[PDB]
């Protein structure tokens, strides 16, 4: 109990998490062939994906994404108010995990529920969740940006390593039901992305509906909207409320790693991922 929740080796939060849920979350939680999951490591882009798969569904009428809070309109499954709402929810749903692949509900992989998995440059994952989590209360925190840079690279950080959470899913790649994406693309061609993705769940959308969700959905629209970008968390939670709305600080990796930390991370990040196809991953 040392400043997080231990289960079956991999650290989650104080506050919101028990033990017994995520064990249902394995062995009894039920999924149906009509859900809509998001997939991704924390603090990957999952709100700006999150809005958009909202106003898809509305049609690009947006007092939705404006009006309810994204933990109500898309729930985390592996949390306590999230699995209880859920359990409760008529078809179809739309909801996220965190979770890698050994922890996920046994009933998915005997379904059709489709899954999109978002992943990003974990240059930009590590100094987003440096100053996010060192931010809040009753969580565990770093003595330095050096002590956090070596937790990271090592895996004792909130839901394990980065390395071992893509590894676990990317075998999942070319199944009927899975989509691969990243934030890269999400960023360079919002509209391309939409795209894509309105073909895989398959619905369709007339010309003046499409042009309300690509004016709804731009980067800069995304980060000004309270719903979706975390400034809703109340000052019982937080440490500092003020700074939830800093910048320069959720990427921009190259105005914090040195030099000599850049070059150690391309020969780890080298190592660890030479099994894989290089080509899959966009970024230097
Ligand atoms: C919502 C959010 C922050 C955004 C993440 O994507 C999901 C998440 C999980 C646990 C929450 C955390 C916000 C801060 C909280 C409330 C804590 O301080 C402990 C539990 C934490």
């Amino acid at each position: 109990s040392d400043d997080f929740l231990w289960f079956e080796g991999i650290a989650f939060p104080t506050m919101g998490f028990r033990s017994e849920t995520l064990r249902k979350v394995r062995d009894e939680f039920v999924i149906r062939d009509e859900d809509v999951i998001i997939l991704t490591y924390p603090k990957s882009g999952t709100n700006w994906l999150a809005e958009i798969l909202c106003l898809m569904h509305s049609k690009g009428d947006a007092k939705w994404i404006q009006s309810v809070p994204i933990w109500e309109r898309s729930p985390w499954v592996e949390s306590e108010i999230g699995y209880t709402a859920l359990s409760e929810t008529e078809s179809p749903r739309l909801f996220s995990s965190h979770l890698p692949i050994q922890l996920f509900p046994k009933s998915f992989f005997s379904s059709k529920a489709k899954v999109i998995y978002l992943m990003r440059n974990p240059r930009d994952v590590l100094v987003s969740g440096y100053f996010f989590w060192k931010n809040m209360k009753f969580l565990k925190k770093p003595k330095s940006w050096e002590e956090y840079f070596e937790w990271f690279c090592q895996g004792t950080v909130l839901y394990g390593s980065w390395f071992d959470h893509i590894h676990g899913w990317m075998p999942m790649r070319e199944e009927k039901n899975f989509l691969l994406l990243s934030y890269e693309e999400l960023k360079q061609d919002t509209g391309r992305t939409i795209e894509k993705i309105c073909q895989f769940l398959g619905k369709t959308l007339e010309p003046e509906e499409l042009n309300l969700i690509l004016k709804n959905s731009s980067f800069q629209s995304m980060k000004e909207n309270k719903m979706s970008n975390y400034s809703l968390l109340s000052v019982d939670y937080v440490v500092d409320k003020t700074q939830l709305l800093r910048k320069g600080v959720s990427g921009d990796w190259k105005n914090h790693f040195t030099v000599a930390q850049a070059e150690d991370f391309d020969k780890l990040f080298q190592e660890k991922m030479a099994d894989l196809p290089r080509e899959l991953f966009p970024w230097e």
